[PDB]
């Protein structure tokens, strides 16, 4: 169980701004919600010594804190106390539909939830995967706090093509290719961000995105006394197409 890692204690300690009045959230991540999510998904904040699995946890909760964050430079506690702030895409005009998969009328696939899911190719992919009909039903992303925590862990547990999941790079179970080797790929949060969102954030120098996912995971660490690590950036790692 990752209730044995983290406790509604520690997850209101990480998240303490998520339900303040300036958040769009107000009580919708609750750590109900995120361990009912979790324990769909085995082997996640189960594998591994019991480093391994609070590092899984502060990982996914900092990739994550950023996609949502509401922080700021001088905000109360820091920028890095804010995640969890949002919950859908500030602008809701994009529709975000691909040519190749349905786009029933009225729908609208723009970020929801802790990854900020978006297209509807995505929604398709994670619906089928949870048994879920997202593609006509979009906002339970942004209105089922258990489906919405469930689409984060369920993108992190997943390999796609030439990129290993999220989780076994954080649980030393992917061994990079040559190719992610030539690349730079080195096993690490980089390569983690690398996945997430590698064609705007990384192998172009210091990102400043980067450096917000990166802030939120050494605050995590922090409190979870976990040393940082090694390749916390991905500024030198070219992106998934090695």
């Amino acid at each position: 169980d990752v209730g044995s890692v983290i406790d509604a204690s520690l997850f209101d300690q990480l998240l303490k701004h998520r339900n303040d009045p300036a958040c769009e959230g107000k009580g919708f991540y609750s750590y109900n919600a995120f361990v009912t999510a979790a324990r769909s998904f085995g082997g996640f904040g189960t594998t591994g010594d019991t480093n391994t699995r609070k590092r899984e946890v502060a990982a996914f909760l900092a990739q994550t804190s950023h996609e949502t964050t509401g922080g700021a430079a001088g905000s109360p506690d820091g920028p890095y106390a804010w995640g969890y702030c949002f919950v859908t895409e500030r602008d809701k005009s994009n529709k975000y539909c691909d040519p190749g998969t349905p786009c029933p009328a009225g729908k609208s696939y723009y970020g929801r939830g802790p990854i900020q899911l978006t297209h509807n190719y995505n929604y398709a992919q994670a619906g089928r995967a949870l048994g879920v009909d997202l593609i006509n039903n979009p906002d339970l992303v942004a209105r089922d706090a258990v489906i919405s925590f469930k689409t984060a862990i369920w993108f992190w547990m997943t390999p796609q093509g030439n990129k290993p999941s999220c989780h076994d790079v954080i649980t030393n179970r992917w061994t990079p290719s040559a190719a992610d080797v030539a690349a730079n790929r080195t096993p690490g949060f980089g390569v983690i961000t690398n996945i997430i969102n590698g064609g705007i954030e990384c192998g172009r120098g210091p990102s400043p995105a980067s450096g917000d996912r990166i802030g939120f995971y050494k605050r995590y660490c922090d409190v979870l006394h976990l040393s940082y690590g090694p390749n916390l950036n991905c500024r030198d790692q070219r992106p998934f197409g090695g």
